[PDB]
């Protein structure tokens, strides 16, 4: 009967669904801190470089047909800032009038997300200083590339939202800087693959500043230079894109096991330890088909998943959450960067024997006309050779690769079965050995 | 020590290698017919539509690097007319000289693939009527091309060589007309999926005429019309394209078993039922993933992947073929046509309970700029939910997810669990469910 889910999001929005579809007797009242639902994030950096043509376009469902069409009790701005388990209530306060409301709960989900991380620098709260991760993140930076005169973009951090950004503030015609606190952007490339990156970024006039930590934002009512340990730099936008902390803080006090970053431990079932109370989206943990351990690697593809199942568990319609690969694909001007499973790092932190593959290839039949390089590698077992994760690098066909590395992956296939799946072949699409099949060939 | 392969292409060569690599004491004769090894026949209509700049460029290894380099007896224009099985002895004919030669075996490789149909039609032998397989076909096409007038093209069959043909003989500016057989062209699609191909067609302006029956080419000493039951129409050049025949002919007298179509039966390690005679690609049978029988889908990728597994069960290197899915995909005008595992026809043909999900859909993120329509259509087991096959169409993304569904096939996976897989997603390149997924999730 009630069901209260915190975060109006992919994973809890999910959730909504699954319970308003399957118990037409379900009250559920979703609880959210801003004034936006079911948005697209991923679209941010694109409406951002005028791709698209409003942050408008990125709503996939708005409170009105949650609302009307579907009887949910959609609340925005209601910011939860207390759970009681024991009395199974919800507290949440109005983010403008600041009054306290409370909800009681038979089955609670929490799906309140990660956000931004923005470090303790000087000069952090200056105008042009911005993270993103919502709507009016995306807004605020289009308020400061229309009202200003920007030429010059300082990047603090080389992950995901840095390079898709990097691309954008390019597109834009500005001159970008990326500064990264670690060896090279593209942490989770082996070094072999981050060089591609590095290449790319520098052909379209990127400089990247590699092992350079932010001491400073500095300026006076704007952002005009960025002061690092090696230089001070001109500046008139700075993108903070250095991670995320799951949005967890309101739950101290309540016996919710989290694991050391924060994100909510859940069950096969997306149930935490405490009765209940379920978690789903990037404020959870993510088992790991290949580590078989809990990981965190927030993502729309397993929000969406963890969220729909949550939804169905509360409804006692039993499914388990096979896990995450940690796949991941990123468009960077050119190039198209895809990973899954472990790479190297995470192969030696969990002492797994692994041997690897490289081949330099094509994305198609190399006599075709404008078949493009295709940079690839994989990760195997030396001993029972499952294939463990893989790298995908190239102008294209690097989606079409990664899906099919997970899907070896998801089904813990040998490297040397890859041989004898009937991939499709013609000349405009592959060749007559696809290039995940050659690199199996060349393994042990 | 002794090793006889007949065939010089995709199969036989795979086979050569593997035993050149694998024994350097042993003895490698191979017997071809014509005088090229080693070629594309893949990209055949793209040399004719002048893609390719030549079909030198379709050429993957020379008969001298055969020699030289791998110590292959490799022999041209050598066309085997019978082989005793029980003397261990291959009688071959040269071409041109007519001489007979012989060649002892200790184990024999049969990999002479498949042949263009040429149905015994009045006019089949007047100049411009042509079939196509072999790089002097398509050298002959160009030679009609070049040397006549030609305005008006009508091909013969609608299936694969037909299709790209079709674009091909457009591309080159031509009036192009198809004619076939049965109800629809693309007949290994479902009628439903078909209507996208006669629309594309359509488009273009390809006259598509079905159920109708070629009387007779006419004409003088070249072609200059086809005559059906329903009309006769100006050709200046016609294309044949009505399917294959094995090359299995010269095997009459052997106990070699062959099947109705006359291709020869092997076992999981391309062995005949005949003692140290091995059989592999185009003109052998190829056990089904999904029907558990042994089929007859001559394709490249299953020829390679047959003719390297031959070489080394040959060598006594013990490897099971695991099967075909009976992949394939065309480029078609504007579309990529691709298909996997059983269609409605087959599922029926085999009394194996099936449904379907179709799903009108994306290649990408719906508000993504040139985000592509994706019709996508599953078949899945009424009772277990066994995944049995798929058909893609569309512009973009259509490789990519057959692909997808191959693995998903191959793994027999359930429907559903496709569900569950972390396949890649970002904006340009997917939606945050792939159309996979949403038409799992609609399946019962
Ligand atoms: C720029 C950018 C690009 C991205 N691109 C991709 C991509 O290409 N592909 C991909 O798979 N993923 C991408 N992502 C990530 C993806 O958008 C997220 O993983 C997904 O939104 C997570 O869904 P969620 O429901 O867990 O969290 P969110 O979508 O973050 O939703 C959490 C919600 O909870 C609310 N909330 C938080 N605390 C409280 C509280 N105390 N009380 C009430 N409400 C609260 C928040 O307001 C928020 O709306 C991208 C993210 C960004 C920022
Ligand atoms: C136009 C066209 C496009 C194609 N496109 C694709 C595609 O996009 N993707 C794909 O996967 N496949 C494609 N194919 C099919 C693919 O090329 C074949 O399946 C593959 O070549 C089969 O290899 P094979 O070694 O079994 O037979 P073949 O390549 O046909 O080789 C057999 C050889 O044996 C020789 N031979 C025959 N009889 C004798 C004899 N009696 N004595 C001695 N030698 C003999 C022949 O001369 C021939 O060279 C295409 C085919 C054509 C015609
Ligand atoms: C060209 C042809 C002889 C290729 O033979 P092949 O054995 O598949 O390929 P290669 O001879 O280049 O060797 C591949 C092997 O070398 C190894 N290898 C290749 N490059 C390597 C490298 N750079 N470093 C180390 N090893 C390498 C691979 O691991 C593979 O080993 P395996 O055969 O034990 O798995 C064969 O495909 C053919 O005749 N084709 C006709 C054209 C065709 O394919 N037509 C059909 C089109 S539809
Ligand atoms: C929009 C959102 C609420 C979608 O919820 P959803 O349940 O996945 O989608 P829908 O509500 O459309 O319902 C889909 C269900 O209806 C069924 N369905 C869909 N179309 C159908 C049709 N035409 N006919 C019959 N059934 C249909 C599907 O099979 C599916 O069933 P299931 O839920 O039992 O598996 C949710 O994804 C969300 O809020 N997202 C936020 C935006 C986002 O995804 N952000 C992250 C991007 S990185
Ligand atoms: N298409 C995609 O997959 C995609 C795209 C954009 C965003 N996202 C989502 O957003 C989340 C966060 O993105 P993000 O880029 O903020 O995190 P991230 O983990 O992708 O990038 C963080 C980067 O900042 C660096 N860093 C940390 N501290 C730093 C410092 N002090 N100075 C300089 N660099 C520092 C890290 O080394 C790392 O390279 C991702 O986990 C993902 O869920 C996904
Ligand atoms: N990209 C690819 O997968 C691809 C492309 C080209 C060729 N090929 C290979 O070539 C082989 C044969 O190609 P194909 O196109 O010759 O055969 P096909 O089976 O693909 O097409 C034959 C078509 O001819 C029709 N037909 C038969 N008799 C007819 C008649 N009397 N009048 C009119 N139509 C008639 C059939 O109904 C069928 O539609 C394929 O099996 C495949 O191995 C593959």
């Amino acid at each position: 009967m009630n069901y209260v889910i915190i975060g109006g999001d992919a994973a809890g929005m999910s959730a909504a669904m699954q319970i308003v579809r399957n118990d037409e007797n379900a009250n559920v009242v979703t609880l959210e801190k801003g004034e936006i639902y079911s948005y697209a994030q991923c679209g941010l950096p694109y409406v951002i470089s005028g791709a698209i043509a409003s942050t408008e376009k990125l709503i996939a469902r708005n409170v009105k047909t949650f609302r009307d069409k579907y009887g949910i009790d959609a609340k925005v701005r209601h910011e939860v800032t207390k759970v009681d388990t024991e009395k199974k209530i919800v507290y949440a306060e109005h983010t403008k009038t600041k009054d306290v409301f409370e909800f009681s709960y038979d089955r609670l989900l929490i799906a309140t997300g990660v956000r931004p991380v923005m470090p303790e620098w000087e000069g952090r709260d200056l105008q042009g200083v911005h993270l993103l991760k919502t709507i009016p993140d995306a807004e605020r930076i289009l308020k400061t590339l229309e009202t200003n005169k920007v030429e010059d973009v300082t990047i603090i951090g080389g992950g995901a939202i840095g390079l898709e950004m990097a691309e954008t503030f390019v597109e834009l015609g500005k001159k970008v800087r990326m500064i990264e606190r670690n060896d090279h952007i593209g942490t989770i490339y082996d070094g072999d693959m981050a060089e591609y990156i590095y290449k790319e970024a520098d052909k379209h006039h990127i400089e990247i500043l590699t092992n350079e930590n932010v001491k400073a934002f500095k300026g006076n009512e704007r952002v005009e230079a960025v002061e690092t340990d090696k230089g001070t730099y001109k500046a008139d936008l700075v993108l903070v894109s250095v991670g995320v902390k799951p949005n967890t803080d309101f739950l101290e006090g309540t016996n919710i096991r989290t694991n050391h970053k924060g994100a909510i431990e859940v069950n096969a079932y997306m149930q935490t330890n405490v009765q209940d109370v379920y978690a789903a989206g990037d404020c959870a943990t993510h088992y790991h088909v290949i580590k078989e351990i809990h990981d965190h690697i927030p993502i729309g593809t397993t929000a969406n998943k963890q969220g729909r199942l949550a939804g169905l568990n509360m409804l006692d319609k039993r499914r388990a959450f096979k896990g995450t690969l940690g796949t991941g694909i990123i468009k960077f001007m050119n190039l198209t960067l895809a990973r899954t499973g472990l790479n190297e790092k995470e192969a030696k932190g969990l002492h797994i024997p692994y041997k690897t593959v490289k081949v330099d290839s094509t994305n198609m039949a190399g006599y075709y006309p404008n078949a493009k390089p295709l940079y690839l590698k994989l990760l195997y077992r030396s001993d029972t050779k499952q294939l463990l994760g893989g790298q995908v690098i190239g102008e294209e066909g690097v989606d079409k690769r990664i899906d099919v590395i997970a899907m070896a992956l998801f089904n813990k296939m040998s490297i040397h079965d890859l041989e004898d799946v009937d991939l499709s072949y013609a000349p405009p699409y592959n060749s007559v050995w696809d290039p995940i099949q050659q690199a199996a060939r060349r393994a042990e």
